[PDB]
């Protein structure tokens, strides 16, 4: 029975249980070994576990290697590490969502989102310095000859 | 004891066991069982393990399936998957926050410095072409009753 | 963030590219019909906007 | 040899062995326990994991 | 060990227990009934409460 030793015993009624576990029907049930102390680990067992582990640690197209004892905290902290996502080829697009912490929450937001609200500190030139004359020599600007 | 044998040897009296680990005070030293030839593995050891390890796999809502043997890869490759963040609706202000590499390292930036940055590289008036002469076109821009 | 449906990055100067083209300019400004004494003209004082 | 039992059988000679994993090389070579009627698990090999 | 179980285990390593119990030190420490298949309540452990 996957990672659960058949003919065992439900979670209530031994140590070391964890509870509430959810699956896919009576057909994956939830048991463990009993509290005697002469029960011995059944092997397939063993054979269970290995192979989840395993197939975490490749889980990024890592490497096994049996001479060190890190291989899943490195393959568990690739997956958070964002500095080492690949990058993208092209231009990005409105479309194109982007991950934050707004409201203490992760979330994604489109691109038009964050190009609205940079027009809030865009500002216009009513904020410009002012001055009390100008040089016939100095510059003006306006919808000059069809173009800016 | 947790996941340790109660009655084992640190890690530098056995084989194959990593060093260096830390846990909540005196109540968890981490043990290990010795390279003896009359030993056997602890099942309610073996129980805390299957018990860490299933509340892994079930970390996202997903439906441990024992016919599978790859439910933690799935739930590793899962974590990675921004794609599969949650929409946001509601505008965010400067002060919220989003994820990038700087510096290599994965850290937060506030939408505040975002914008600074951005708005920053406006340029200027200067860039803007000549047009030399003076046509009936020339809607020069200015502070008109107050409305730009 | 997420790139046509692929996790990925991008640095800033392209979102600064995409960000300063949707900006906009002068000739999207309106056109006033008359003129006011409490205005104020727009223009470089001595290189200074 | 790290997690994988020693002297094991490889994945398709027996049950609850995944198949196709990924090691460095020979020295590290996957193996998993036989579904023989008379093996016992050996802790060294448990301190791995 | 007044209220408490000598010989016990401390209130991590067994069920309904609880931390943050105040002590004068080494001299009152906190032990409970482990979850054991075969112990029974010590009786004189009953004279304190």
């Amino acid at each position: 029975a996957g990672i659960f030793f058949s003919g065992g015993l439900p979670c209530t009624l031994t140590v070391n249980a964890a509870c509430g576990i959810e699956t896919t029907g009576d057909d994956c049930p939830a048991l463990y070994y009993p509290p005697k102390c002469n029960v011995s680990v059944e092997p397939l067992q063993m054979n269970a576990i290995i192979s989840e582990i395993a197939n975490a640690i490749n889980a990024f197209g890592d490497l096994y290697d049996c001479s060190r004892l890190d291989n899943l905290k490195a393959a568990l902290q690739k997956a958070r590490s964002i500095c080492d996502l690949p990058p993208f080829a092209d231009a990005p697009d409105l479309d194109d969502r982007i991950a934050g912490c707004f409201d203490n929450t992760s979330s994604t937001i489109t691109v038009q989102q964050l190009v609205n609200l940079v027009l809030s500190q865009a500002g216009g030139l009513c904020d410009l310095p002012q001055a009390g004359g100008i040089g016939d020599n100095d510059l003006i600007a306006g919808c000059i000859g069809g173009a800016e």
